[PDB]
């Protein structure tokens, strides 16, 4: 193996309910929290390359692109940010899935929008309106490539990962439901981050296919 099988230690079956009964009418909102999620990281190797410029020995380009594949019927997002050690990788999709659900269910109690739902740490799992499986491979410059996955489930997996090398940052594989192969449209893709994401402060590209 090399293959980790970790148990979700929150209910992500409550976050999973709350986020159907919250943004079921309008899953378009997963693009925005998956953009949003790559500038954060993106702002953080910036950040850090200002005070230490080697940080960037792993690549220059601070980007982040979308990449539909109607063959394979995924939508991947890839960015050149910051990336996750192991360690930040179970801290950002395990651990804060359980004190993020938590903060931002009070929140929404209080009167606070569901479209905050980016500020509690949780965006992430809105992919799972679109995505029965979704896997995530990332690259920080103090650990080795991983792979996380999970259908959202009872549990996720992390590996060591030994595809091709990004050199940093973290690609977001989308395995689309069925029903939902209109997020592999180019039209419908551009809509979207017109709507959603026109203030983000790093270059999007949209690698429209061949057919
Ligand atoms: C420890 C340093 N590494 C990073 O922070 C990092 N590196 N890559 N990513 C990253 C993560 C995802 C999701 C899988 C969680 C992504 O879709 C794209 C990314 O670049 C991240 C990343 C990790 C967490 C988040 C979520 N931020 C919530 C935060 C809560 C407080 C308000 C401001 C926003 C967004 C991006």
């Amino acid at each position: 193996e090399e293959v980790e099988t970790f148990a979700f230690q929150a209910e992500i079956a409550q976050l999973m309910s709350l986020i159907i009964n919250t943004f079921y009418s309008n899953k378009e909102i997963f693009l925005r929290e998956l953009i949003s999620n790559s500038s954060d990281a993106l702002d953080k190797i910036r950040y850090e390359s200002l005070t230490d410029p080697s940080k960037l020995d792993s690549g220059k380009e601070l980007h982040i692109n979308l990449i539909p594949n109607k063959q394979d019927r995924t939508l991947t997002i890839v960015d050149t940010g910051i990336g996750m050690t192991k360690a930040d990788l179970i801290n950002n999709l395990g651990t804060i899935a359980k004190s993020g659900t938590k903060a931002f269910m009070e929140a929404l109690q209080a009167g606070a929008d569901i479209s905050m739902i980016g500020q509690f740490g949780v965006g992430f799992y809105s992919a799972y309106l679109v995505a029965e499986k979704v896997t995530v491979i990332t690259k920080h410059n103090d650990d080795e490539q991983y792979a996380w996955e999970s259908s959202a489930g009872g549990s996720f997996t992390v590996r060591t990962d030994t595809g091709e090398p990004m050199g940093r940052g973290t690609k977001v594989i989308l395995h689309l439901k069925e029903d939902q192969t209109e997020y592999l449209e180019e039209r419908r893709i551009k809509e979207i981050v017109k709507k959603h994401s026109q203030f983000i402060g790093y270059p999007i590209t949209l690698f429209v296919e061949k057919e």
